[PDB]
Order: structure tokens, then C-alpha cells, then sequence
């Protein structure tokens, strides 16, 4: 049946089985199939060997890629490709650029089978100078005849037409200079002479991708029109073009075998679209096109915007009648609705196309668990003549077959749409003549190249169109993500799906083989399905693009983390990305699955700084088992060793006591099993680091194990140091906010002072430390200027998942592999964890002994910071600008000071005789009999009136003339001690408070400029004491006091018997009768006065007394208004 009306090739093609029919034209007819033809071929053979480095395969690669690219036959392989582009553009090349490029392909192809040979050669006697200097010597002569006619391939104006020979002659160049890499060492190559075979490897792939794109986009351009005829033309550029130059530009970054270093598994993810099936150039009736919507409405209509990949299940057909007259009518396609479904995800999604109006039927078709891999459709055209003598015409699609492959056991399946029609005008048209799968000894079901994607449709009432358009998907994009055991595999951005979000695809422009995934701020997550059949361990891998430095997470497959990401392009649209803008991160962290039958979970995600990431395509590499161990190992003599100087006995500046401690950390990851001797040689070199550390360190305590010590820190109460906890190794301090109680704060601050005795001359410092967090921690650094910065530090050094458990303890290794992807991010700013400020020297002194003084402060209520890992260091001496701006400033200081050791004089030199007249001796051992309270406070004033006694900005560190303030007050203390041993009185001048006084409720001893006065408020309110004396010897009562408003203050003494003595004080012991206008004395016309100057201090006034008995009262009192008694004094008389 199918037999009778078959050639003997179909027959032969048919074999083990029974198959149909399959009637294509390979080569034959129109050379824009063969172009087509010999694309998919090599992309074929390509994919089956990218990446794998293998002598067998890549010769038997070799050979197919030539007899395709320069066959025995009459015409060039190399015209027909121009002769392809040519007709779609419907420009021909110059007659002299064609032939000089056609003389110098056909060179390139004896070179290239002398090429082949040498290499066959080489693949039997491996070893030697025989097929070894052939090689090595046609591999060198290729290399120079490509660099020689790479630019005869792209002729100016004549860039498009020439297109698909410049790709796969470029093609051919990348293939050639990945041999140079995986032969390199055997062919006797230097190590130097490879890095610039791949460096230009490197470079030409983005020179000759950035070129395909370039002009397939200038190209496609030129072909917009406004018509249905024009966009014909343009989508069969589009299809042919993408097969041609895209598809083969899609897999060079493959080549790249430092990158891949074996099998690698790629996939096509873009659509193309299959010419609409409608009748064109029907002779005398013409095309669908003749009278059909616009090149705009096509492009929206048949066209899908970008999309997560996807597959048919279903399709249901409606149908409708045309007829003009009975005899004569078509059923035709008149719409549809199609099921279909994104990777893993069991949700179904359906679109509508067309009209399901005014039906006669209706055709399901079910597709799940098949590719379809093959369509034959009918053309066709209803022509009909109407009285009295009109023509008709209508064009529509009244039947297609569908030929299936089943995806699970290749069963093979064909289902049909045809409607009843009769008496009209077909032609068949055959998926394979755009669409043809590879030239294999297999039929069509197991090589084709492309399935069955999705259906769009063309429809407009007015004209009557209504064309079907089928999109199509490439065979090496799977439908189950599955990442098989003994590849690296490749599942790009676009095999994503769908699970009720929305989200955001760029169109590509050729370079990854299909569409760019993007994660912004709108929506910041994706979600990938695969299938492991096998269990396997791997790492991961991720090609990328961002305008911005930030971090992505990843969750599943049993774990979660977090992978820095850094900017690979500035300054553009994200459409107008070219190759090298594309980059790759590793994420650390090798990941064990388990083989499974179901489907397993990897959502990728942003965080919520970050504005922009595009991913190209996931990557899972095979390691082995000891791979994690191998690269820990690595890692570690890495860190280690950049601690030290080349003779391995000194440590680098630059390196810090944080970096020291980091490295201890990185070893403690390393395998006790596998690597006992290494570990404990990289333990003893870490320990000595942290000796070299302390060592340099001028800080004293630097472990802070003597907080408020001798020679230490001063620290404020409520300062923690802190053991055994997360981020910092040992001990660290945590500085509190200031603490705030009523009117008062009270700030939190840490000091210490460094002596002028270990420092040098004309040299630079460097205060250093690390900040786990802060807000609002103050740095000062003193020596002769005071200098201050202000850190805010971000608490970002600890995972937000908990991932400690149930084993509470901490792991070093892992916590230092999560913060260094954190300080990765290069920071100096006031942000940033690490702190390194320069402190000068000029000339010492030892005699002023500045030194450098190093503080902390919050003030800050809400503030607080960690701080470790402190030191002060050498760095080294001073030179060039550095140097002028310290003698400068050296320079401005000394004449400062001239002008404060002046005004110090003045000040310094009345407290000191205010002092000195307080005692007889010049031990301080006895005070004058003269001195009353008002000598104590009058010297207290003057000791207070001292300037630069504190720093101006930081109070609680001492300024120049602290030693001089507290000298004096010491002595003033010691009199004002004295003073109150001499005192008969109990508690006279009210230091003690009320202490041995009988008081009534109110009153009250207040601070008034420093000193303590009893304050009665009231008449009702008295005060009294009785103390005991010796008596029949003769007492001096002095007593200071101010009594102001209505009324008389007094002050009564009285002893046991008959002897009592009052003192009075009243607002008048001021009243001055002033000059009597400067007693009239002047002559010739001047009689001036005086200002009679008034003030409001205290009084003193005296009495005798001799008591009688050894006890004695005190009473004081007052009538009205309010008393001020400064203080009370009963001594003996030495008068």
C-alpha cells in the first residue's frame, strides 16, 4: 500500500520495522534546504563532543565535519551557504570578493584533509617524531591561513551576505585552538606558548560571536516592511539564519576547555517558526498573502513574547465550512485551543487562537508522553465561479497529519485532521524541507532535529485569513531537566517553571542558545525541577550577567547559602549585552544528592539591596569524593602563607592580627585523616604568625586581661569582655550604648595611652582593628592634634539561618567560610569591618611625653559596637607629603602652645600662692590660725579657673595641665582636711551633709559654686548640736553666713551653766553709706560720683568664749526670710 508508490532509497531508509513514507528533498531543488541541511548536521555532531577531550571522538568528529563542508560533489559547500543569504536578501556579492573567498576555501579544505590525516597519524603511533611533526606543523599553518582570510569573510558592505561562511569558517578557527589546549604538553608545546594559543582563543570568541550577532541583527532589519509578503521573507531569515549562524555561535563558549574540562551537555532553548501554512504563488490565483493583515499584526499574532520553556500536550480543533455553492467546499482550521505545560510542575496552562464561532465540529488531539517530530499539511485553495461570471478564491488548511514518537518507549503513532471536503486545489507542505532532522543510518523518528513546540494563528475576518503557524523546539533541550552522573550539565535560566509567580525574560541575541531569566526587585526568586537518577556529588556553577555587586541565595538539594556576585557591565541596557559581558561565580559548596525518581527543588533568589541579576544557565560539575578536602587543604596553605615574609620568618605589614586569627581558622577545616602532617606543620606556622603579632603590638593587654590595670586600658563600668563566642576568636569587647539616668548620660569609653619611650621619630602608625557592628562608635587618635572618626558597621556576619542545630557549638571553619564571602566586598568606608587609621610622629619629647593615646567612645544612648583584634604598629618612616603635612602641622602646634604655657602661667601661678598661704610650714603639715572657709573656697575658685586641664574633645583623657590641677587639689583637700580636724564643731562646715546636727524637716544642705551650705527656708525650721570641749581655756567662734529678706538670722553658743553668746545677721551688715558724692572736692566744672559697687557674698563675724563645762550647745535659727550658713567654726584662741 505504502509500498506500491515508494523509490528503493525510501525502502532501504524504512528497514528493521515498517514505517510510512517521509518524502523530502535533501539537497536537491532550492540549496537553501542543503544550507539548512549542513547546519543541523554540524550542530549535531558539535553537541555530541563538546568538551570532551579525546582523541577517537574528536578524529571521527574531524571527518564528518569535512566530507559535509567539502564533499567529492560539483558544487562548493561554501557557494551554496552564500548563495543562501544572498537570495534572502536579495543581494549578490562582488565578483571578486566572491571568487578570491570560494579559491581560498577550497585551500582551506586540502590543508584541512592533510589536517585530518596527520591526525589519524597520531592516533596510532602516539608517541615519537613521525605523526608528531606533521601535527603540530598543519595545526601552525591553519592557525596563520585563518588569521590571513578571516577578513576576506567580512568585506565591508558585504557583511551579511557572507555571514553564514564567516560563522562556520570561525567555527572552524575555535575548533582548531582548542586542539592546541588539550594537546598542548603532547605535542611538546610550552607552557607560555599555550596561554597565548588560548588568551587569543579567548579573545576571538567574543570578536567573532559579538560579529554573527552583530550583523544578524542589521540583517534582519533590513528586511522590515508593512506587508504580509515582507514578513515571509523576514521570519524565513529568522528561522534560516538562527539555524545557520545562532545555533552554531550558541556553543563557543563550550570550547573553552579550561572551563569545561570534560563532556558537557548543552541546550537550544529558542523557538523557530516554520513558514504559515497557507497556498502561496498558486498559478493564476495567487497567495494568502495577496489580501491579509499587516507585517505588525503578524509579528503580535504569530509570534510569542518570551516565555518559561514549555511543551504540547493537547489541541483542540474547530472547524468551519466555506461554500460557494454546493459541489464545491472546504472544512477548514478556523481556530484553536492548546494545552500545554512548563518543566516538572503538573499545572496546565491553555490558550485560544482564531474564532470558535459558527462551527460545524470539533477535533481533540491528546500528545502527552509524545514529540512530535514531523508534520505533513495541505495548502489549499477554493476556487469558485458564481453567475454571472465572478471569480472567488479562498485559502485555508483542511487537513494536516501529525507523526508522533512516543518519549518513554518509542513506540511510533500518527493522528490526522481532515474534515470532509471536496474539489479543491492542494499542496502538501513538509515540516523535513525546513525543519530535517540529521543524516544518520536512523529514520527520522530517532535523528530528528526538532519537535513540535507550540501553534499560533493568523486571523482576520475582514480578508478571511486563517493560517496556522507551528514553532518548533531543538531535540538537546530535554522536558525533564535531568542531570545525569558523567557530564558537567547545562539547564539554562529558561528551563525554569512555573509555580504561580510572575516573571521576567529577556529575548537573547544568539549568544546562550535561547532566552536570558532576570531577578530584580519586582520579582526577586526563580525555581528549577530536576531529575538525578543517580546519586553523585557536585558543585555548582552559574554564568551571569549585573550592572551590580551583590548576593544571591540558593535553597535545596539539603542545604542553603549565599554566593557573592560581582558587576560584569556598566552603563548599559540589558538588551544590548554582549559576549563578554557574561561571567561565571562557583558557589563553594559541594552538594550531595540522592538518586531519585522524583523531582527535586533548587530556587535561586536575591536579596532585598539588590536591583538587577540575569542568569544565562546553571551548571552541575562531577566531584569526587575527596574533592572538598583537596580544596580546604589549598585553601589554607594559601592564607597561611601570605602571612609571611619570603624567608617564611617574619610577617608582611599589611597583615593584620584579624588576618592571622582568619588563617588559624581556615586551617582547623583541614582533614585529620587525610592530611595529619600537613595540618600540624600549618598549625605551628599560624602560631607563630599570632607570637609575631603580639610581638609588634605596642598596645599593652591585648587579650584584655587587666582591664582598668596599671599600665592598660581605663574603661567605664559596664564594659564586657566576652570568651567562646561567634565572629571573634578568643576574647573581644562589647561596648554598651551611654547610659542615660535623669538629666544625666553617662557615655561608655575605652582608652590607653602609649609612651613616648617606645616610639621613634618622624614616623608613621597605624592604629588597626575589626568591628563585628556599631552605631555611633567615636575612634580618636591623640598626639598632639586630636583627630575623630565615627564607624557605623552593618551586623551582617552572622547567617540569618540558624544553621548551629542541636550541636550548639561553634565550627571556626565554616563560620570563617560565611564571613569571608562578606568582607569580600572591598570597603574602606566609614562601613567598613576593618579599621586602619595613621597616627604621626615628629620629633619626641620625653620630657612633654605626649605619646599617642587611642580611644573609643559612644555617646549614644541607642549606640553600641564588638571590638577585637587591636593593635598599634610601625609601619615605617616618613617621607614626601606625608612628611610636609606633618611639619606643618608640627610647626602650627608649637606656636599654639606658646600661647597656652602663657595664659597656664597667669592661672597656675595664683592658685599656687592661693594655696601656699593656707599653711605655716612648707611640709603642709599645719594650717595658719587665720584661715577661715572663705580662704578654702577662694582657693578652689582659682584652682577651677585652670585651663586645658582635660582634652577639649574627648574630657575624660587628660590635658596639659592635668598634673598642676591635681597636684593643687590635692593640697587644698589636705587643708580643707585640717581644717575640720581643727574644728570643734562636729561636722561645722556641713562636708558630712547633716551629720550631727538635730534638724526640723526642711532644712537643707545645698551645692552652691562647689561647696556646701545649710539652707534655712523658714522661721519654723531650727538647727542645733551639743558636742563636748575642754573647757576654762578661751575659743574664737567664727562664723560665714548670708541672711537675706525681712528679719534676723542668729546664731546661739551657750555651755552648761552661765556663759551663752548670740551673733545676729541681717540683710543690712551690707548697707554702705556710700562716698557722699566723692566728698566735693574738685574745682573748674567736674563733680562726678562714684558706681558705690554692691555684691552678695557671705559675711564673717566672731566672738570669744570660755566654757565652763565640757558641754556645749549650738542653735541656729532665724525670724523670717532665708539663711545661708557657709560654716561654723568654735577653735581655741592662739590670738
Amino acid at each position: 500500500n505504502a509500498l506500491q508508490n515508494m523509490d528503493y532509497k525510501d525502502y532501504l531508509k524504512m528497514s528493521a520495522g515498517n514505517v510510512s513514507e517521509y518524502p523530502g528533498s535533501p539537497e536537491v531543488f532550492l540549496s537553501e534546504q542543503d544550507a539548512v541541511k549542513a547546519a543541523i548536521d554540524i550542530v549535531g555532531k558539535l553537541l555530541t563532543g563538546l568538551g570532551v577531550p579525546f582523541v577517537g571522538p574528536i578524529v571521527s568528529l574531524y571527518t564528518q565535519l569535512i566530507d559535509i563542508l567539502w564533499p567529492s560533489k560539483q558544487k562548493s559547500q561554501w557557494e551554496i551557504f552564500m548563495e543562501q543569504v544572498e537570495e534572502l536578501i536579495n543581494q549578490k556579492i562582488a565578483e571578486y570578493a566572491r571568487n578570491k573567498a570560494l579559491s581560498e576555501l577550497e585551500g582551506l579544505g586540502n590543508n584541512y584533509q592533510l589536517y585530518l590525516t596527520a591526525l589519524e597519524e597520531w592516533k596510532e603511533n602516539p608517541n615519537g617524531s613521525r605523526a608528531l611533526r606533521d601535527v603540530r606543523n598543519r595545526f601552525e599553518i591553519l592557525d596563520s591561513l585563518f588569521t590571513q582570510y578571516m577578513p576576506s569573510f567580512r568585506v565591508t558592505n558585504f557583511e551579511v551576505p557572507f555571514l553564514t561562511v564567516y560563522t562556520m569558517a570561525a567555527n572552524l578557527h575555535l575548533l582548531l585552538l582548542r586542539d592546541a589546549s588539550i594537546f598542548g604538553e603532547e605535542w611538546g608545546l610550552s607552557t607560555s606558548t599555550i596561554n597565548n594559543y588560548y588568551n587569543r582563543q579567548m579573545k576571538l570568541t567574543a570578536e567573532y560571536s559579538d560579529h554573527c550577532v552583530k550583523w544578524y541583527e542589521t540583517g534582519l532589519a533590513k528586511l522590515k516592511g508593512s506587508s504580509a509578503k515582507q514578513w515571509i521573507d523576514y521570519n524565513q531569515f529568522r528561522r534560516e539564519m538562527t539555524l545557520t549562524v545562532l545555533d552554531v555561535v550558541a556553543l563557543f563558549s563550550n570550547y573553552d576547555t579550561r572551563t569545561y574540562p570534560l563532556a558537557t551537555t548543552a541546550q537550544l532553548t529558542r523557538e523557530v517558526y516554520t513558514d504559515p501554512l497557507g497556498a502561496v504563488d498558486v498559478p493564476n490565483i495567487g497567495s494568502w498573502y495577496d489580501k491579509a493583515p499587516s507585517f505588525s499584526e503578524i509579528e503580535k499574532a504569530a509570534i510569542r513574547p518570551p516565555h518559561e520553556f514549555d511543551y504540547i500536550t493537547g489541541l483542540t480543533v474547530y472547524t468551519k465550512k466555506r461554500s460557494f455553492t454546493s459541489d464545491r467546499y472546504m472544512r477548514y482550521w478556523a481556530g484553536h485551543q492548546i494545552s500545554y505545560k512548563t518543566i516538572g510542575t503538573s499545572s496546565t496552562f491553555t490558550q485560544m487562537y482564531g474564532t470558535n464561532q459558527n462551527l460545524q465540529s470539533t477535533s481533540n488531539f491528546d500528545f502527552t508522553n509524545y514529540d512530535i517530530y514531523k508534520t505533513l499539511s495541505n495548502d489549499a485553495v477554493l476556487l469558485d465561479i458564481v453567475y454571472p461570471g465572478y471569480t472567488y478564491t479562498f485559502f485555508g488548511m483542511p487537513e494536516t497529519e501529525f507523526f508522533m514518537v512516543n518519549q518513554l518507549n518509542n513506540t511510533r503513532k500518527t493522528l490526522t485532521y481532515k474534515p470532509a471536503s471536496k474539489d479543491i486545489i492542494d499542496r502538501t507542505r513538509d515540516s523535513e524541507l525546513e525543519l530535517p532532522p540529521e543524516t544518520s543510518g536512523q529514520p527520522n523518528y530517532e535523528s530528528y532535529s526538532h519537535r513540535l513546540g507550540h501553534i499560533t494563528f493568523i486571523y482576520s475576518s475582514s480578508t478571511s485569513t486563517y493560517v496556522p503557524v507551528f514553532s518548533w523546539t531543538h531535540r538537546s533541550a530535554d522536558l525533564t531537566n535531568t542531570v545525569k552522573s558523567g557530564e558537567i550539565t547545562q539547564i539554562p535560566g529558561g528551563k525554569s517553571s512555573y509555580i504561580g509567580r510572575n516573571t521576567y525574560i529577556i529575548k537573547g541575541r544568539g549568544y546562550t542558545g535561547g532566552d536570558l531569566l532576570a531577578l530584580t526587585d519586582r520579582i526577586g526568586s526563580c525555581e528549577f525541577q530536576m531529575i538525578f537518577p543517580e546519586s553523585q556529588r557536585f558543585r555548582i556553577r552559574i554564568r551571569y550577567a549585573s550592572n551590580e555587586t551583590s548576593y544571591i541565595s540558593l535553597y535545596g538539594l539539603n542545604q542553603s547559602g549565599t554566593l557573592k556576585f560581582n558587576q560584569t557591565y556598566s552603563n548599559k541596557n540589558e538588551n544590548d549585552l554582549t559576549y563578554n559581558d557574561f561571567k561565571y561565580i562557583e558557589y563553594p559548596r559541594v552538594i550531595s544528592v540522592n538518586a531519585s525518581s522524583n523531582i527535586q527543588r533548587l530556587s535561586i533568589g536575591i536579596q532585598t539591596n539588590t536591583n538587577l541579576f540575569i542568569l544565562d544557565r546553571i551548571e552541575f560539575i562531577p566531584v569526587d569524593e575527596t574533592y572538598e578536602a583537596e580544596t580546604d587543604l589549598e585553601a589554607a596553605k594559601k592564607a597561611v602563607n601570605a602571612l609571611f615574609t619570603n624567608t617564611k620568618d617574619g610577617l608582611q605589614p599589611g597583615v593584620t592580627d584579624y588576618e592571622v586569627n582568619q588563617a588559624a581558622n581556615l586551617v582547623e577545616c583541614l582533614s585529620d585523616d587525610l592530611y595529619p602532617n600537613e595540618k600540624r606543620l600549618l598549625f605551628d606556622a599560624v602560631r607563630e604568625a599570632k607570637r609575631l603579632s603580639e610581638a609588634r603590638n605596642l598596645l599593652q593587654d591585648p587579650d584584655f586581661q587587666e582591664i582598668n590595670g596599671e599600665n592598660g586600658w581605663t574603661a567605664s563600668t559596664g564594659i564586657e569582655v566576652i570568651e567562646g563566642d561567634a565572629v571573634f576568636k578568643g576574647r573581644y569587647l562589647r561596648l554598651p550604648g551611654a547610659r542615660e539616668i535623669d538629666t544625666e548620660t553617662y557615655p561608655t569609653y575605652l582608652y590607653q595611652k602609649v609612651e613616648e619611650g617606645v616610639l621613634k621619630p618622624y614616623t608613621r602608625y597605624r592604629l588597626r582593628g575589626f568591628v563585628g557592628s556599631s552605631q555611633g562608635l567615636e575612634i580618636y587618635t591623640i598626639r598632639h592634634q586630636t583627630n575623630r572618626i565615627v564607624k557605623n558597621v552593618p551586623d551582617d556576619l552572622l547567617p540569618d539561618v540558624p544553621p548551629v542545630n542541636n550541636d550548639g557549638r561553634i565550627n571556626r571553619c565554616s563560620e570563617q567560610k560565611y564571613v569571608n564571602s562578606r568582607l569580600e566586598v572591598e570597603n574602606r568606608s566609614g562601613e567598613a569591618h576593618e579599621f586602619s587609621i595613621p597616627i604621626d610622629t615628629g620629633e619626641l619629647d620625653y620630657n612633654e611625653n605626649a605619646g599617642i593615646w587611642v580611644g573609643f567612645k559612644i555617646t549614644d544612648p541607642e549606640g553600641y559596637a564588638t571590638l577585637g583584634n587591636l593593635e598599634l604598629v610601625e609601619e615605617g618612616p616618613l617621607s614626601g607629603d606625608a612628611l610636609e603635612r606633618l611639619q606643618k602641622e608640627e610647626q602650627q602646634w608649637k606656636i599654639q602652645m606658646t600661647r597656652r604655657r602663657e595664659e597656664t602661667d597667669r592661672r597656675y601661678m595664683a592658685s599656687k600662692q592661693a594655696v601656699d598661704r593656707l599653711y605655716a610650714d612648707y611640709q603642709d603639715q599645719q594650717l595658719n590660725p587665720n584661715v577661715e572657709i572663705t580662704d578654702l573656697t577662694a582657693a578652689q575658685d582659682l584652682i577651677q579657673s585652670i585651663p586645658y586641664v582635660y582634652n577639649e574633645m574627648f574630657p575624660e583623657i587628660p590635658g596639659m595641665n592635668y598634673t598642676k590641677f591635681t597636684e593643687l587639689t590635692d593640697r587644698l583637700q589636705q587643708a580643707w582636711g585640717l581644717y575640720d580636724q581643727r574644728n570643734a564643731i562636729p561636722n561645722g562646715d556641713y562636708r558630712n551633709e547633716l551629720s550631727n546636727w538635730n534638724t526640723t524637716s526642711g532644712v537643707n544642705v545645698q551645692q552652691i559654686n562647689h561647696t556646701s551650705v545649710l539652707v534655712i527656708p523658714n522661721w519654723n525650721e531650727q538647727v542645733s548640736q551639743k558636742f563636748t570641749v575642754q573647757p576654762n581655756q578661751r575659743y574664737v567662734l567664727r562664723v560665714t553666713a548670708r541672711k537675706e529678706g525681712v528679719g534676723n538670722g542668729y546664731v546661739s553658743i551657750r555651755d552648761g551653766g552661765n556663759q551663752s553668746e548670740t551673733l545676729t545677721f541681717s540683710a543690712s551688715d551690707y548697707d554702705t553709706n556710700g562716698m557722699y558724692d566723692t566728698q566735693a572736692s574738685n574745682t573748674n566744672g567736674y563733680n562726678t560720683n562714684s558706681v558705690y559697687n554692691d555684691q552678695t557674698g557671705y559675711i564673717t563675724k566672731t566672738v570669744t568664749f570660755i566654757p565652763y563645762t565640757n558641754q556645749m550647745w549650738i542653735e541656729i535659727s532665724e525670724t523670717e526670710g532665708t539663711f545661708y550658713i557657709e560654716s561654723v567654726e568654735l577653735i581655741v584662741d592662739v590670738e
